C-alpha cells in the first residue's frame, strides 16, 4: 500500500476536500456532481459532468476514528460530497440497484431517497489504476460478501454519466485539492 497522491504531489489526508477529475488517459469531461434523473427529481444521483470546465462538487473521505491521517490505497473509507441538497437525507455515496438499466449506480442519501431500488451497504477504497503516474480508480466492497468491484462510468444521457459497478472499464481519476 502507498499514499494516494493529489495533482499537486501531496498525499490525500483526512479533512482534505477534492474534486475527482478524469485522467487524460481515459475519456474526458469534468468533475463529479449531483443531478436529477427522470424518476428521481431530488438530485441524489452522482453524475460526471460532460464539460471539462465543470469542477463539480468536492468530496471528502470519512474514515474510522478522528485523528488526522494520510489516506492510503488500503484505507477503508466512505465518500461524501461536501455539499448536500436539502431534499436528501445525507451526502454520503452508496450503491443502488437500478432495474431499468440493470446497473448498481452511485447515489447519495438513504433508501427512501431512492425508492424501490435496493441499497447496497459497503465501503470504498482508492486503488492505483494500472501504472500511469498518480492515477487511481475507486473500488466498492459490499458488506456481507468478500468481493469488490471497480467503479466505471455509464452514460444514460442524464446530462452526465453515472458511476456504476463494472467488471470492465474502471474510471481512471485524479484528485484535485479543492482548497
Amino acid at each position: 500500500a502507498e499514499p494516494v497522491i493529489d495533482t499537486d504531489g501531496n498525499p490525500l489526508h483526512r479533512g482534505g476536500k477534492y474534486y475527482i477529475m478524469p485522467s487524460i488517459w481515459g475519456p474526458p469531461g469534468g468533475g463529479l456532481r449531483l443531478g436529477k434523473t427522470e424518476n428521481l427529481n431530488c438530485p441524489v444521483t452522482v453524475l460526471q459532468d460532460y464539460s471539462e470546465v465543470i469542477n463539480g462538487l468536492p468530496v471528502e473521505f470519512n474514515i474510522r476514528g478522528i485523528l488526522p491521517r494520510t489516506i492510503f490505497t488500503d484505507t477503508e473509507l466512505n465518500i461524501e460530497f461536501t455539499e448536500k441538497p436539502n431534499c436528501a437525507e445525507n451526502s454520503r455515496w452508496s450503491l443502488f440497484e437500478d432495474d431499468k438499466i440493470h446497473k448498481a449506480y452511485v447515489g447519495i442519501g438513504d433508501s427512501e431517497d431512492h425508492p424501490d431500488q435496493e441499497m447496497l451497504s459497503g465501503s470504498f477504497y482508492i486503488k492505483k489504476h494500472g501504472l500511469r503516474n498518480n492515477t487511481y480508480k475507486l473500488v466498492f466492497c459490499r458488506d456481507g460478501s468478500s468481493t469488490c468491484s471497480d467503479i466505471g462510468r455509464y452514460d444514460n444521457n442524464e446530462d452526465g454519466r453515472r458511476l456504476i459497478l463494472t467488471a470492465d472499464l474502471p474510471y481512471e481519476v485524479v484528485f484535485v485539492n479543492a482548497s
